């Protein structure tokens, strides 16, 4: 059975990151270093900081002196943060907001950067999110099909509604582009990496695992048992 | 029995939460986090930093990583704030003073936004709490009125006396508007979450609670049997 | 038995409040809260920094999350300084300095907001408190007088000697003013307040207690025993 | 046999002071009151920030929440400074060198404040300390005639060599001046504190200990001992 | 046999650096400490802050009061930053971007400095590593050539690649340029030290060691055995 | 046999010290007195924030509350650098390189100050530490002239070679000056304290020792035994 991977969740905030072990602050590398003492090959890093920052130097130190690969998301939405982010080392990158609001410059990066650059997609079911007083999310198969036109490599689709994952979803956006989707959210027990892992020949390459790790339901090595071991 | 919703109190100060285990100081999404452990399916937070603060990755961290809901509340007063607020992905937020003194912006906030938006009332009996050099807390009913006009999808109203709950005040506002009400003070044992869980058929919806959790009255795991499990 | 309230003090000095437990470190919530486990009804919470600030934040934490009332003292000597003080939701406030300095201020003051204000007022023997290069403390009697006139609601009396409580002079300005009067210093032991609380019949409402505490003569709920528990 | 006053040191370095229970740190506050704890009646209280500082509220702190009286000393160079610091409440004060630089301007202090002031002398020998550039240590008993002049209440003489109290300096400034004289250095042992208070008599009236407590010479609680006990 | 050199990490990231031990921070002098208690001749030290600063007070503190050799690297990358880091004493300093991107300034510094300059490269397979918008990784070979005119004294190659060490590589530029090479990537087991250590001979001068004392393969003392003891 | 004087290293970096037990920081007051716990006369003082700084405060704490004298150096390069650190009331203060750089003011600072200025000499092997750009370390003993013209009254000589102590060296300065000399470096075991208080009749007044207590080589209590106890 092909192999599920999981990106465990890393979240820089305030230039320090949770560590799941009950809870203790520390570093980013201490964060990603517990994730890869569990037998993690990937880490996803979100700089909160920089999307809502200076914390070069802290994601330069998990790069250099970890195995693990990181994907580096947070505040990547101009020429500027994204070359500087990929400075870094960093194995990829998730561009977001900016990235469906300014098409021409996602496509810009694409060219340019190829497969490190993945595109993040938050939904409620599938409507996009997100709305301010005179923006709104716009049509998910509208933005997918532009991204699709600048052959980016690969989708992130993270779940955020609080009201098991979203097969149907997954499954159209994986036939649409032919291109990896990881999944985010959605994900209470490990039947759930069960069910994702089922659409790997599909096309569904990772999950992001956080709130499931966070909320006790199960642990990393517990995942990685059930998601695969390579 | 229809369940009485709880939303245990996060208070961001300084940048931390203080977090009831004793007590001990964190982060927010650690104190979020403890009550989430305890089976709450709400938090309310309110960054004091931003009402009298830059807590901004400090509450999208409790949102991304945790399947509580927030309730966020806390200067929010103007267009930035309010659509700042919301662009960090919380569930809903409460609107307070500026609410009422600016009952124009309020209704175009709800105009926008809808059930996204409650508007919290502090009172002390039936008069709402506030006096300045020049001005003073308004008639809690004509201000009311301007809110049910506006369409305001539900109210949090807050016992501020200190000197159990108000039934008759909570029975009045849910039978002027029909709409949910979250009521928060005059809690000091698990009697008065029966009493209002008594309301949850006349439309109270729910309970904030924090000052009986740190006086030792009862825990959350207690409250919520009362108070009901979905 | 009438009883005698205490006010248990909390200062907050560089955004921090000793708590007496041996002594740690924390929030103004946690010092208070601390006092309020004891029993305490009422905290005396001054605020030094503002004194000698911006810990807002800190003090409305303090309201919104305990059942204790706070009298709220420190730097409260000019219209906005008021006016944010009282913002913050507190039960009650002390003037200082300023009210004696500029009296029609302080008759502004309580007329505007009544029985929240009271006065402060510290004393060696009957001597006011304060020498600098070219003012002096002035008349106590004198001073007194305006503040009757005034129509001031409370007094808080602090002997600030170094060299029991002072019943003559606790007992001239109840009957001058008919109004009550909190006590502060002059308590090395339990006694101290018994013989405060057999004034209450004659004006004397209520005690601060903070030395006699860290100097470990008594606890707190020694203290209320004897003071009387409402 | 006449007591000899302790006056135990406490440094306000960075906004902290060192207690001695080994060492530890903490605010003024925690270490005035250890000394407190052991029976001290005084506190010899260095603002080393001020000398080389905003401790205001550090240093009201302990005025306000302890027993034990207060003996200021740092950076008190001129009106402001020294104004400040008397508005703080504390006991005592010690003028250094800019009371020796600034004759008049000492002179003026005390006439003003009069036993609240106190002029410290450092010695090696019967050599004022002192050397820079420009300026030399001037002549100790030339000095003393100025402030003997002056009136100045009291005298605090330290004696900073490194290479037992030096009792025939302290022995002809009592003589010289009839005020008290308060020594400090030169004590190594109890049999120090036995010398120093045969001296009492005479017009010393007391001793700052400091290092001989670091050292681990003696205990505060064995030194008052030997000091004696009122 | 002749030894392999060890240079365990020391990363120098906002003003602290990781020590192992788990994990904890502190000081770079505590980190490098650890290693030296250990048996190491070196560390490699990487100020991350210079590199994406001031510790300059912090690598000092390591050169003065250790006997371990420090190399330095991270943001040396003009005539000041390079002065300033020799005139900290470091035994040995790395060059890295900038001495690729400025090749006459190299070769004004290696002119100079002599043995004290070595140059790192960044290396996938042989491709150099580094994409920007307009810059690419130049030609591993072509800028070799330069080094190797400009009498470069010693290499540093950092193998990036996460998809054994690259023995065909560090044969090839040795045999090149006749000069030292440091080998960092690539080791997952002390068998990955044994390789390297057979290359000696060559002119494989020794390893930087780091992302497998992280990951738990071996710890300094087993890793020093198989490098061997001088 | 003559005693040959122990100077213990404390380093202020950051506003901190390390303290030698395992280690741990804290102030610099605490690491001189862990060294004077040990039986220390002299502590070597090194102000590094101001070599590469307001620690000001921090020193004059050290030199207040403890008997061991202070030999302070760092950045001690000008009129009002040395005058405010001579104001501290260190014992002694080391100049460095300016005062090679800048040969008539330290003959200006030793004519003034005397004893209390010796010069620090860094070496290797016989020659001047120091390489910039321009400038390259000066002939050792044309240095040396300069200073015995000027009456310098005492050299420290570090060796800083990592590639015992340089008994040659040290004997020719103390033949050539008359001066006491204090050794620093080269020592790796109780052996090489032995080899320097053979020196002491010949003028090597003392040894500063660091890299040797924090090597584990021996401790201070160990060092004082073998160097002599007064
Ligand atoms: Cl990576
Ligand atoms: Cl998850
Ligand atoms: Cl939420
Ligand atoms: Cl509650
Ligand atoms: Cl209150
Ligand atoms: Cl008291
Ligand atoms: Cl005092
Ligand atoms: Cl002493
Ligand atoms: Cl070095
Ligand atoms: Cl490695
Ligand atoms: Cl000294
Ligand atoms: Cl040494």
């Amino acid at each position: 059975q092909s192999v599920l991977e999981l990106l465990p969740a890393v979240d820089i905030v305030d230039g320090q990151a949770v560590r799941l072990l009950e809870t203790s602050y520390g570093t980013p590398l201490e964060a990603a270093l517990n994730w890869q003492n569990d037998g993690a090959e990937w880490v996803h890093m979100v700089d909160l900081d920089a999307a809502f920052g200076n914390n070069a130097a802290l994601i330069s130190d998990v790069v250099s002196q970890l195995n693990v690969k990181v994907e580096l998301s947070g505040g990547l939405r101009d020429d500027e943060s994204l070359e500087r982010a990929l400075e870094l080392g960093v194995a990829r990158v998730n561009l977001g907001t900016a990235a469906l609001e300014n098409p021409e410059w996602t496509r810009k990066a694409i060219d340019r950067f190829g497969d490190k650059i993945a595109v993040g997609l938050d939904v409620r079911g599938t409507t996009l999110a997100g709305r301010g007083w005179t923006k709104e999310g716009g049509d998910l198969w509208e933005v997918l099909a532009r991204l699709e036109d600048a052959g980016c490599a690969r989708y992130v689709v993270t779940d955020v509604t609080k009201d098991g994952p979203n097969v149907e979803l997954l499954r159209q956006m994986v036939e649409k582009t032919g291109k990896p989707v990881v999944a985010s959210g959605g994900i209470s027990s490990l039947e759930d990496l069960r069910v994702l892992r089922e659409l790997v020949p599909l096309g569904v390459e990772g999950a992001i695992v956080g709130k499931a790790l966070y909320a006790g339901a199960f642990t990393l090595p517990e995942a990685l048992d059930v998601a695969g071991r390579r």
